[PDB]
């Protein structure tokens, strides 16, 4: 299928990635840069993010979802449902509202596309209505991350997809902070895209620290696999 080919020929091997984020949460401004690589053959991403403005004013775990669904591994039987690769190289826009139960919300706009051989994710993030002393602005979330499925459905009238899901971040006292994600993606180009049947992506995420890094940062290892269309 020459449409499936175009996506295979873009993602076949290891692809370099660059991430850039500008954020303002409750007027606490910050910028983050990430670099790493993805190998969609294995659904694998390896990334390191650095807060280039100093201290990150929110917990690194709260940004993991915001910081590349094009690197999902779609099983062979599911390749006709991979919207994300089908939009490349022109890319797609990924927008979110993330509602932190009993606290503030993040609104995010990203553009994911190739710049030459490099896959780029440019993000603006605005957070409003946070509690200065809540779990987020008060840094009470643990530095870890649970596995989650993400359910993708077509958004046919917008030539794109909608995605809905809950992340539960562990709090230091042993409870959980719910982060309800609402998401929409639309292609940046005017060409055809694969609009999927309902399926999900399964995420595993591991957070760590670079022992030789003195700046505020996060090392992120993710594996992502499509399923749910037997």
């Amino acid at each position: 299928d020459p449409m499936v080919s175009k996506g295979e020929e873009l993602f076949t091997g290891v692809v370099p990635i660059l991430v850039e984020l500008d954020g303002d949460v409750n007027g606490h401004k910050f910028s983050v840069s990430g670099e790493g690589e993805g190998d969609a053959t294995y659904g694998k991403l390896t990334l390191k993010f650095i807060c280039t403005t100093g201290k990150l004013p929110v917990p690194w775990p709260t940004l993991v979802t915001t910081f590349l669904m094009c690197f999902a591994r779609y099983p062979d039987h599911m390749k006709q449902h991979d919207f994300f690769k089908s939009a490349m190289p022109e890319g797609y826009v990924q927008e979110r509202t993330i509602f932190f139960k009993d606290d503030g919300n993040y609104k995010t706009r990203a553009e994911v596309k190739f710049e030459g051989d490099t896959l780029v994710n440019r993000i603006e993030l605005k957070g409003i209505d946070f509690k200065e002393d809540g779990n987020i602005l008060g840094h009470k979330l643990e530095y870890n991350y649970n596995s989650h499925n993400v359910y993708i459905m077509a958004d046919k009238q917008k030539n794109g997809i909608k995605v809905n899901f809950k992340i539960r971040h562990n709090i230091e006292d042993g409870s959980v902070q719910l982060a309800d994600h609402y998401q929409q993606n639309t292609p940046i180009g005017d060409g055809p895209v694969l609009l999927p049947d309902n399926h999900y992506l399964s995420y595993q995420s591991a957070l760590s620290k670079d022992p030789n890094e003195k700046r505020d940062h996060m090392v992120l290892l993710e594996f992502v696999t499509a399923a749910g269309i037997t």
